[PDB]
């Protein structure tokens, strides 16, 4: 409410649910990529995530093709590779992935885990940055290893706070 059309999550815990797995890759590989991404964000923040198989989740993930009842249809391999809505009630928090391209689990054409991590940044209220090491890169590019940069760590920690509890066990 304080922000016009871009409210932050007032909850310290969030839930998510995958509507379906793309036939390009099984669920074991996709669950790992989605689960690994949540761990990276929780590792540096006291935030906690939990997958729900029933009820509406705060962040819904689904794959779409061509027009899917939206005002931004994909135009072939060109255009954006994925998109989402600002964090808010209703369709807000939802995130769609372009299923017209083939997803891979390596440095092949595109990295699914790298894109999922970027979509979460949008759901976490993180905007694009001009830092080369920031995963929130506007266009798609090839980065070295997948790791959070100091700018991203300070940004999410600044909004909520620092994880004053680095207990691995
Ligand atoms: C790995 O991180 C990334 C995630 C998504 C993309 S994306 O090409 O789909 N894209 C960036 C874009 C494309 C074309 C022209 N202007 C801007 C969306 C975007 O920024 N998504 O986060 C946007 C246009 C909907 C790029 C990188
Ligand atoms: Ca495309
Ligand atoms: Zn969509
Ligand atoms: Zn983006």
């Amino acid at each position: 409410v304080l922000t016009e059309g871009n409210p932050r999550w007032e909850q310290t815990h969030l839930t998510y649910r995958i509507e379906n797995y793309t036939p390009d890759l099984p669920r074991a590989d996709v669950d790992h990529a989605i689960e690994k991404a949540f761990q990276l964000w929780s590792n540096v923040t006291p935030l906690t995530f939990t997958k729900v198989s029933e009820g509406q989740a705060d962040i819904m993930i689904s794959f779409v093709r061509g027009d899917h009842r939206d005002n931004s249809p994909f135009d072939g391999p060109g255009g954006n590779l994925a998109h989402a809505f600002q964090p808010g009630p209703g369709i807000g928090g939802d995130a769609h992935f372009d299923e017209d391209e083939r997803w891979t689990n390596n440095f092949r054409e595109y990295n699914l885990h790298r894109v999922a991590a970027h979509e979460l940044g949008h759901s976490l209220g993180l905007s694009h940055s001009t830092d080369i090491g920031a995963l929130m890169y506007p266009s798609y590019t090839f980065s070295g290893d997948v790791q959070l940069a100091q700018d991203d760590i300070d940004g999410i920690q600044a909004i909520y706070g620092r994880s004053q509890n680095p207990v691995q066990p």
